[PDB]
């Protein structure tokens, strides 16, 4: 039996969102999985990263250095508690999801934090092991969004533009950076709208999909073995990479578009 | 005189980031301007949207919903005195510039949330009037952002990809969608390994930008004309549009890249 | 017709307490007062002080003391308008009944807050003139209190020891202090193992008793004049009153008991 | 090594409440004693009972009755894991030190709230086993209480009345209700008066104490052996008792003062 942590952000246990949670955990459950929740409303959680999530000494106070000194921090055993038991929720899971409504094409700021002061250098990433080589490469993440915006807002014609570009710096940034394989996200769209017998079927349809969540392909990204992971080189894509690539009519994925066409649904639709 | 708000997303007043507003403040008064700042964190800024942003009864407690009951406190007058006082920062200014570090491909917690409590319906946006036609139109807004990581990991060829569609949501979705026109951001990147030296010529520089910042020539979106804004429609780019933009090599922009090659530095550098 | 202002603090519109609230509101509107409500929890009321309350410049930020912040700003008129709303209840009132479950020996934190944000010096207090002086001194004030615990647990041989000095902080210390007369307490004891009938008799005898509520005698306390009332004499009671109490049997109230026998009900019943 | 729980109640880190928290860490510190805090301001704590705080399904939701459907939630395990993360704090504490401003002669609304959401039935008290028998037995509590009125004000003669009479509530009804051993309370009278040297030696005199709290008699409240606790008995004091007492001139607590002389300071100083 897996293990999962399911990330919700919403206030409203009457939301949908908090519906959506229900029903993976009990369709999880279902199949033997042990669930564990981070409802960060019910709990009161502090998004904010301060000195305050440093308990020990600093080691240097007049000039606080978030990155170095959380680093010390972890190593040394002395985060914060509450930082501490988030990220012995992330240590146990196989597999997290991340509920959330759309706020500002983007994460809830309470979730953002929650990024912010759980992901602590060393504990979820190292630029020696960036990416695909990251802490979490032997975990999965996946996002389940609603959104006010119909799907066609969101379309390539649409107004907003193009759903993969908003995904793209939460699942290639945060989720990716730090090892995890991005399964591809649930977007339940314009839920303010659904007919209720509609709303049902988004429910089973995502029970359905959990089933047997963990053999889906992930999405697409660019692999770290194409790039020269040092400073001389500047993190750059290989020569002989780019030569290769340079006779192809599609980037890569949304951020290494490289000046072309971008493979459709790259942060939507696995290949 | 015209008038600057400055929002500041960083607790340390020993930091990089507290120095570039301090450079800013100091350039525009210098050519006359009026200066208010709203440092995030000084402020002790509460991020997280709830119900305790109306100050009193709820239209519908049972199934709180956040956009309908801020919009109806806003044009009652029952908002929170905090996001009040934000709002009336907002309309007093002309030219807003948002001073933060990168933070998980993003803007900190707290400037995230500074948006979802005081960017209110009917206050910042309509969909009746998106984007172009947003009630900022006649304002401007720059990001000045911090990172750790170096200008070639942001590249097109980079590990990280390329930092255009890292500013989309941000610019075109925030910013943008309440109609501000969006100026070139100030990108500083690894500021962690600049020597003393050049991190003085950062801050003149941007002071020297600042000297002549209303002149510039904004980012270029999709103008909403572009668009049938209506739910009918789908809020889809016109036909005789989408026909037009067949014979052109790029998209219009990140967000409406249809498909082809994404002009390049769309949310870097103006036409 | 006199104005009568009831504040409940009860979550649940299907309880005693609810019902109590409606019997009086129906009961005073029979005989002519004008009856407004705060419904704290309907209101969605924000119970905790803090320097949001003050919406003007402040004297001292820096320093920020909430009791000379919040006079400045009651005199200055930029106290927050959902305070400023309940202070203009309290000005019209000539009644004040506050309706609650007792909770932890007190009222709940909802009202406790609710005094503490609405209660503002120079509004509802001065130092200048405490007690009897105060500028509520027109006004009388009520507690109508339920409890779980009998009648018998609240006597002077029961386990939780005598209800007169439970209510003496509230009664004495919040409503006289500001001048309130103070009515006998409707007390409702053991609500939940009381019968149908008899509950029915409670609303009705409620009612009755609301009908000359104003003709009532008050609860005794020591007057202010038995006091000097300044900081050379500590605010002690006059060395006259000191001798001539000595030859009385009771001490003069719950607070100023003197080290003898408090008289008997002094808080639950008038002279 | 012994574990202490500091609870906060205010709001500025500028205060003398805050230095005596910070003190009393420091010294409990410097003997060993592993501290934890809740400092409720920083906490943002939310301190309003509701239907929120139970995540499960309700017993009877026509018909909300907070002390049964907590007390169920708390057996079931769905309580919010805000308070399931301050009871936890509690069960782990041996002393739990309350540091706050005295506000309307009681404690904080945010503290009283903390009170209201926290001390769940079963958990922090029964009916079974009340005062001496409650579950935190095994433990010590102690009110450090700042005041703006002086130490005379609050005397047996002062215009406020006996202190004695205004911890009872507090001290009785809420921590001794729950088993706890109250030590004497830390009474810190007219601060904002105190000179700059004097304020230094308050903060002195707390961490010395703190030393060694754990060997102080606590204070005397009659122990429950004296009533007959269950309802037919109406939890009166025993006959025997009644008869016994008869002929004692003084009462045997404030609570329990029987008519007679309360003993001296029975709420600042033990017996
Ligand atoms: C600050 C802010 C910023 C926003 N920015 C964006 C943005 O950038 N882009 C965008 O597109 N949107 C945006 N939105 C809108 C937001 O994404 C939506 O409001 C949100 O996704 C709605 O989800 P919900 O769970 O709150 O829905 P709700 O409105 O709470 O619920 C939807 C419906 O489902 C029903 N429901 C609940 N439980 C069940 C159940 N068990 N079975 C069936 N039905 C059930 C509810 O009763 C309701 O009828 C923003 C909103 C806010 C507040
Ligand atoms: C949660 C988190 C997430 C992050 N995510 C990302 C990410 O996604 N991408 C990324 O690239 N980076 C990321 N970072 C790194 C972050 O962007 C940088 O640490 C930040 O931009 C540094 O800016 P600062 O103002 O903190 O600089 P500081 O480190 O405070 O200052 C840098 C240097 O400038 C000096 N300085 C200060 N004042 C002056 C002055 N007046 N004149 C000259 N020198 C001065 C300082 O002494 C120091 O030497 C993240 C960091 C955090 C904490
Ligand atoms: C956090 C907390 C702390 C507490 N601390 C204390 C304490 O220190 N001391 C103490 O003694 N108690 C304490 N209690 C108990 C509390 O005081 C009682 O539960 C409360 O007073 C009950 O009043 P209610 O309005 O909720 O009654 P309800 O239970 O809501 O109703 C009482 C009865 O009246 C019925 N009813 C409703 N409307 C009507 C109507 N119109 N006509 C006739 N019948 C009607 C209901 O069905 C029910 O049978 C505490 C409770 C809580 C939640
Ligand atoms: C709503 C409300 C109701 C109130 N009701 C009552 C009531 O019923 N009865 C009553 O008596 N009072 C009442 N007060 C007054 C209140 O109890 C006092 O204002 C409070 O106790 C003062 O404590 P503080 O920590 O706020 O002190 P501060 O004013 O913050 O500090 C007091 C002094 O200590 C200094 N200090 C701070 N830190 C240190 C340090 N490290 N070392 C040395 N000195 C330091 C400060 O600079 C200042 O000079 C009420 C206040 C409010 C806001």
């Amino acid at each position: 039996g897996r293990r999962a942590l399911i990330v919700l952000a919403h206030s409203e246990r009457t939301s949908f969102n908090y519906a959506m949670k229900e029903a993976a955990a009990a369709a999880l459950k279902k199949k033997g999985w042990e669930v564990v929740e981070s409802d960060l409303y019910a709990m009161n959680f502090n998004p904010i990263i301060s000195r305050k999530d440093i308990t020990g000494k600093l080691k240097d106070p007049a000039n606080f250095q978030y990155p170095a000194e959380s680093v010390l921090a972890y190593k040394e055993g002395h985060l914060s508690p509450d930082i501490v038991a988030e990220q012995k929720k992330l240590e146990a899971a196989d597999l997290v999801i991340f509920q959330f409504p759309l706020q500002w094409f983007g994460v809830p700021a309470i979730l953002k934090g929650w990024f912010e002061r759980v992901f602590i250098g060393e504990f979820a990433y190292t630029y020696a092991a960036m990416y695909d080589k990251g802490p979490f490469r032997s975990k999965k993440a996946v996002l389940s969004i609603t959104t006010g915006g119909s799907g066609s807002m969101y379309s390539l014609q649409g107004i907003h533009g193009d759903m993969n570009v908003i995904l793209w710096p939460i699942q290639s940034g945060i989720l990716h950076f730090c090892g995890f394989q991005v399964l591809e996200p649930q977007l339940t769209y314009s839920i303010g709208h659904t007919p209720a017998d509609a709303r049902i079927q988004i429910l089973e349809g995502w029970k359905k999909r959990l089933e047997n969540i963990w053999d889906e392909t992930p999405l697409y990204f660019a692999p770290s073995s194409l790039f020269d992971l040092n400073f001389q080189a500047g993190f750059l894509m290989k020569k002989e990479v780019q030569d290769e690539e340079k006779n192809k009519k599609f980037g890569l994925s949304v951020g290494h578009h490289l000046g072309k066409s971008i493979p459709t649904d790259n942060q939507i639709k696995a290949r």
